[PDB]
DNA sequence: CAGCTCTGTACGTGAGCGATGGACAGCT
DNA sequence: AGCTGTCCATCGCTCACGTACAGAGCTG
């Protein structure tokens, strides 16, 4: 067992909370919650997920913060959670068309709301769906980053990272993805001089 | 043909897991 | 000196909130 007793078919069936405040800075959209987030009821539990590491390896959060702490993050620093499906998946691949775009519409609708002034799509497959749906925009090579297009009716910006999930082998290890925290960082610095 | 879409597949790290064995202490 | 157990170091292994790209099958 890797769930201390717990079996993976009632892990399906809890869900993960979102921590969405008004007059935040960022808000951190990942694909669907885990079997791990499920569990532990917090973001990113995953002992091999990069977010944390990456988190303080960019300056983000001034010292090594984990899973327990995302709840002080909103107030603390200015960051939220929340995710495009928010039904409990095993992996981004076991994921239907459908399910894709009720959550684009669902997570429209929040953005609209909140008004964040940075959406962190965490992973490159749901910024793929989310342009084409909200946007009407489906492009030939879309890049992380900064992306070009506001949310609607907002001035929420659109920024793109690789998922923060150990699985993909483009980007092997926390300081390969580090990068784009940084740059992430930097954006919310020169935001945050408006004045 | 040229450009598009949908789908199948391969790819690097490092953390936790269960199996295994060598160190070492306690007892004859 | 012989025997027996526990502790822990370590091996082999799988897996993680994906990504990119080749190719078949459309379509203009």
């Amino acid at each position: 067992d890797r769930f201390n007793g717990v079996s993976e078919a009632e892990l399906l069936t809890k869900t993960l909370p979102d921590i969405l405040t008004f007059n935040l800075d960022i808000v951190i959209i990942g694909i669907a919650p885990g079997l791990m987030a499920a569990y532990k009821g917090h973001h990113y539990p995953g002992p091999g997920n990069h977010f944390w590491k990456c988190l303080f390896m960019s300056g983000l959060s001034e010292v090594q913060l984990n899973h327990m702490d995302d709840h002080t993050l909103p107030g603390k620093y200015g960051i939220g959670f929340t995710n495009m499906v928010e039904r409990t998946t095993p992996g981004s691949k076991d994921l239907s068309s459908k399910e894709f775009r009720e959550g684009g519409r669902i997570l429209v609708q929040k953005l609209q709301k909140y008004q964040p002034r940075i959406a962190v799509f965490n992973g490159k497959c749901i910024y793929e769906i989310f342009s084409k749906e909200v946007f009407g925009v489906k492009v030939k090579n879309l890049e992380f980053g900064l992306q070009p297009h506001k949310i609607p009716d907002t001035e929420t910006l659109c920024y793109v990272m690789p998922s923060s999930s150990a699985r993909c082998a483009q980007f092997p290890r926390a300081q390969d993805k580090v990068h784009y925290y940084i740059k992430l960082k930097d954006l919310r610095d020169q935001l945050k001089g408006i004045e």
